[PDB]
């Protein structure tokens, strides 16, 4: 009914905040944890690149929030623009907002109708162009590799077939040009990961994210923490092996789960892990 942020104890333990200390938060979202962070006194410079996620977090006026829209892949460039060059911790809670999900013209849900977008930001080709355009060969590489997609090329034929007769604009054709060439699937409806894939796609989720992970360790100030919340198996791999590669010191050996009662309360936490590491010396 309000949806209280996820693993928000957790994570802001975590950054350890200190009064007087500046904190990055990466995905600012509806600004959840930065009001924690807020709360525990330290500063926060918050990114979005969602352009109503932006225009919401401003209109909350939080005093010591620094609203920055932009792609955390730019964190050290965006940073560096505020004056900082060094931060004492960072916080990352991937996925799309909260726009992203209850907003259907946004087009990131394979169950509610609307145009196939699926942009965080206002960056690059729509899902809508991906789709029609892509070679089948390209497609099929994308449902694979991006979705973890085991019939990437039926799918992917699917969809040229049914491009070839019409263009494919909308969530639900899409949809159901998938589910008539998949049928029955146990795991999730079979949209999912083809919805997943064209996602990352579409906003070079995993190529953003290593990016500003490395950056991420590089402005943190000695003892910093950087703190991340994953939800997909593709990106949490990205982080556990960023953390693990980086020399920073992994302070989660194993991702840090939501106890049953809050996936129980939010759904959307139930496939959240949160890793974190500290800069020494
Ligand atoms: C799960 S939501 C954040 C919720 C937030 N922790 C709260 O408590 O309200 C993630 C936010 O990250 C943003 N985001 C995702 N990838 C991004 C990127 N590469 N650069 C900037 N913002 C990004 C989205 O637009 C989305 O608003």
């Amino acid at each position: 009914m309000t949806h209280v942020p996820v693993l928000y104890q957790e994570a802001l333990d975590l950054l350890a905040v200190r009064p007087g200390g500046v904190y990055v938060d990466a995905t600012l979202g509806g600004a959840g944890h930065a009001r924690g962070i807020l709360e525990r006194g330290g500063r926060v410079i918050g990114l979005d690149q969602d352009p109503e996620a932006v225009a919401r977090a401003k209109g909350l006026h939080l005093p010591g929030l620094t609203v920055v829209q932009g792609n955390f892949r730019h964190l050290k460039r965006h940073l560096a623009a505020l004056g900082v060059e060094r931060v004492d911790g960072i916080l990352a809670d991937l996925g799309v907002s909260s726009f992203h999900l209850d907003d259907p013209s946004r087009g990131f849900s394979y169950q509610k109708e609307g145009p196939l977008d699926m942009r965080m930001g206002l960056e690059g080709p729509t899902a809508k162009e991906v789709v029609n355009r892509l070679p089948l060969e390209a497609l099929a590489r994308l449902l694979r590799e991006l979705g973890e997609e085991p019939q990437a090329y039926r799918i992917a034929r699917a969809i040229v077939a049914a491009r070839e007769k019409a263009p494919i604009e909308t969530t639900t054709q899409l949809a159901e040009i998938v589910r008539k060439a998949v049928g029955f699937r146990r795991a999730g409806h079979p949209a999912r990961k083809t919805f997943q894939a064209l996602r990352i796609y579409v906003n070079d989720e995993l190529n953003a994210l290593k990016e500003f992970l490395e950056q991420a360790a590089e402005v943190l100030a000695p003892g910093g923490r950087l703190v991340v919340i994953a939800f997909h198996s593709l990106e949490d791999r990205v982080v556990k092996r960023f953390l693990r590669e980086s020399g920073l010191k992994v302070l989660t050996k194993k991702p840090l789960v939501p106890s049953e009662k809050e996936a129980a309360q939010n759904p959307r936490a139930r496939s959240a892990k949160l890793r974190a590491a500290e800069k020494e010396a």
